[PDB]
């Protein structure tokens, strides 16, 4: 099978290549990553030095643009991967993240897809977990759409649901050196993450894998 | 009931005041709007409302205004963002009910839209609390519709092209409007209908987890 | 004459309309405000002035405005609360930027915009001038840029939750060097700084 | 000799480590790259202590000087992009170099209009040594062609531009204008662009501001 790999950190991020090398084990892989009708420019790009080779393009555009372009430039691909993104994509942030958006883009086109994030990393120690998460996802009924969060050093794997905690708008008064007054604003979650949630799995050293839907519509309502 | 009103375009947008005014028919409205995850400094200063509304010019994002507003104008039962040419999501994330109002775009005629703001506000207020709704209004509506978020439209198209300098590039365009799906926000607006989409801040697909 | 007027805050900034109206007293004014090789959308928008809302940068407004409003003799950006004025200057036109570093009272400032414009329009063309006005000006001074106003110190500090950070804060205006834009505005004077788009240190060559 | 290195494209940029690796062949190198209050987080890099900063290039320099304390030279780059002519007065890299000079040190910005930093290492060292022979403090803007074949001193290219605006429509019927600033005259001899256009490294000594002093006499 043919896999397109992208990210939202860019063509020079190590996470990107960690994900690509991990993917190369299961299929031929191609890379397209950033460097209303809108224009999009892509340019051929050399893969990292001593790493395995990978046809690739640096794209002046969004992660989603990278997916549409990648599918157009790299012919027929069967799977879209996004990551490994540097930072975390847990709970509420998964619905306003460019990392989740590219995977969604892939799924909108009819392909299985998945996002990889790691709340901050050593990709040498994660390689095997990337490999093992990848072979798990590949047994799912296709097509699939999954958001994967890996802890720095995972000790397991759990299917999860997004943590939907409520927050408190903590707002404390302050002033900077020049005397000027201002207000500190720091949203704070109201409760510690619940068991079964991505955040709970991650905080416990478990790779978190969350099946996603395409939108936020409250159809029950 | 108390209402905090804010927007994306800032304190000088006529859209903000149109909404503030429409909301006043429904309760006491306080205003906080921009002047243009970790703790971050945010400045706010009292601002003269152009109906007189207590208001703050806020040097921060629409989300920042919600947090400062509640701090500066106590509690409110409803957070409204708009009319626009985070906020509501922020309000809802703090446990309050919220709606965002947007006029997808010539210039809109607010005098003309006021009855629509009222009608929409009367309908939303019939919802179970707390609710989060995304409202999109055509320039000249002819109706109202509960909708879901348009998704098919983003299964776009990639067309090659060249800029006047002969340099090549590809266009990534969404599906054409004529192709929008019926109960979606996109179909409704394109068709002249005010669109009201109830939102759930959970991107989880439970049917794949049971 | 013909004046293209733009700003940095966008089409709903009062500062923009205060500037447009004042410059309307010295020539005809066309507005293009922001609400290589790239697309740019612009739509007609509604003392009346022809105008366009431009889904691009201040730099784009200048190029588009010049294409839309036939020739123009001067580009003005502001009053603000690649820079447009500079863009205007890169195209061969004279240009000036107006900025006011509390909400500004544009009634009290109107006579000052006028008085500044008056002096600007008497300069040998082409020129590029950065204009900074205080809230209640009491005069006008030709000045040089205060580069030392960027040499701010970093002050350690912690946020309410014990999370560390450093304040990068400018140098207090009390340290304003005499003869510079910053000193002028501090002493209540409108500051007008003539610039040249050449960062070359000739003495070092 | 101590040295603070930073850039405009961030801490994963290869241009950055080329410049730094090169600089360590001259002194103890410290790195501060970007990705009001400023925040920095230690980052892994030979090994150079390093920080990733949530702020502007100037912030990194100010922040970098406060951490790595007493430094003698600030370098910014190597940036994946030209920094020629009008580009230098609206560039983060030059901005950073400028911040170091403001603090009193010698500074320089390195850019490469596009890159094999392996076939460029000998030049970065050579250029760096040339700079070091200059009188302290200095502030220079350096542009290296992808494939150099000589060095030479330059002044910033200063030319008029035309705003080419051509109407067009997107494949959906929506109207728009193409905008492309095109230079009228060609780059003049002795300028940074003139040099770099012919495989020569460009070095342009800079001043702190754009005030037109001649217009003030």
């Amino acid at each position: 099978m043919r896999i397109l790999v992208t990210n939202d950190d860019g063509i020079y991020s190590p996470g990107l290549w960690a994900l690509a090398e991990a993917a190369s084990q299961f299929g031929e892989v191609f890379v397209a990553a950033p460097d209303i009708a809108h224009p999009v420019r892509a340019y051929p790009h050399p893969s990292p030095l001593h790493a395995p080779h990978f046809p690739a393009y640096r794209v002046r555009g969004t992660p989603a643009d990278c997916v549409a372009l990648g599918l157009h430039l790299f012919g027929p691909v069967d799977l879209v991967l996004s990551g490994v993104n540097l930072g975390s994509n847990l709970g509420h942030e998964i619905w306003h993240s460019g990392t989740v958006a590219a995977a969604k883009q892939g799924y909108l086109f009819g392909l299985s897809a998945a996002a990889f994030s790691v709340p901050l990393p050593d990709f040498a120690g994660l390689r095997p977990w990337l490999l093992r998460t990848l072979e798990t996802l590949l047994r799912l009924e296709r097509p699939f759409l999954v958001n994967v969060n890996l802890p720095l050093r995972p000790k397991g794997f759990l299917w999860t649901r997004q943590s939907v905690r409520a927050y408190e708008g903590v707002v404390i008064p302050g002033e900077d050196p020049m005397g000027r007054p201002f207000y500190w604003f720091a949203p704070r979650p109201l409760k510690e993450a619940e068991e079964g949630t991505d955040r709970w799995a991650v905080a416990q050293g478990f790779v978190s894998a969350t099946p996603l839907r395409l939108d936020l519509t409250d159809e029950t309502r």
